[PDB]
């Protein structure tokens, strides 16, 4: 509904990032508005051929509201670079979370899995699977909540997409990896994952080798250390499945017992 341009902006702190574009914190000039420019040089993109889900990406997001999917406010690009401008979230990423502490009790990791399946649950409404729910993928709002960014690699749903992976399968279900047809259950894999991860501090297929995650995820190889509860236990299970159907629809997460027994 408007087009901006560099000028309009004040680059800030550098929130980080690498590749394709550093993100800043940025400074809208007429309103003094706080936000993050996400720079995407076009010799990035292009050289890797990534136009269309920079166009998905931008697309996407730009519709989707949910408190806790954070939001795309428009672009703009210039002769070399385009830029994304964003939402900004406070308190970083989820990752950095989880290196401060290690791991994460009960408490926080039952209510990010609660924000993000209210999160997904909102996407999936409209097929729209994200197939990528890493934690450096999720941001903190100045309340600390959970925010989904970065819509890239995300797609309508069902779809059959095989692309050159990522370099990491850690958070990709059986049938994203062994290149096979999906559908909306992918991000359910991957709540599963994210929330062992939370609790262990270490995704549940983590390996040396590409490989050897690969061999473990296909085979759907986990354990747990010994202070993870049964009731956490227990969720982590129903959602790594290698089978697609059997994992639990976003309102029986919502609702077991050990969700909210800890949800706050
Ligand atoms: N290290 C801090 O103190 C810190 C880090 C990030 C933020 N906030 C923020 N909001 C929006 C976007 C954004 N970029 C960003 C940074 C890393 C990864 C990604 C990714 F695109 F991968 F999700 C985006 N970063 C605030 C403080």
């Amino acid at each position: 509904k408007r087009q901006w341009a560099l000028e309009d902006f004040e680059i800030g702190r550098p929130l980080g990032k690498g590749k394709f574009g550093n993100v800043y914190l940025a400074r809208e000039k007429q309103s003094k508005f706080i936000l993050a420019l996400k720079v995407l040089f076009k010799a990035q993109l292009e050289k890797a051929g990534v136009e269309h889900q920079l166009r998905r990406e931008v697309e996407i997001q730009s519709h989707l509201r949910h408190p806790n999917i954070l939001r795309l406010y428009g672009y703009f690009h210039d002769a070399t670079r385009v830029y994304l401008i964003l939402e900004y979230a406070p308190l970083g990423t989820v990752y950095r979370e989880l290196q401060k502490l290690s791991k994460f009790d009960e408490q926080r990791t039952a209510t990010y899995i609660t924000e993000l399946a209210n999160a997904l649950s909102y996407c999936h409404s409209k097929r729209v699977i994200h197939r990528d729910i890493k934690p450096e993928n999720l941001l903190l709002g100045s309340a600390g909540e959970l925010k989904i960014a970065d819509f890239g690699w995300s797609v309508h749903a069902p779809s059959s997409r095989r692309d050159t992976l990522c370099g990491t399968l850690d958070y990709l279900p059986p049938e994203m990896i062994e290149g096979r047809m999906h559908d909306e259950k992918v991000d359910l894999w991957s709540l599963g994952v994210l929330c062992y991860e939370f609790l262990v501090g270490k995704p549940p297929f983590e390996a040396n080798t590409y490989q050897e995650t690969y061999k473990r995820i296909s085979r759907v190889e986990f354990t747990f250390p010994d202070f993870v509860t049964e009731g956490a236990r227990d969720l982590i299970s129903r959602l790594l499945k290698h089978n697609p159907s059997q994992r639990p629809m976003l309102r029986e997460v919502l609702e077991h017992p050990w969700i909210t027994a800890n949800s706050s």
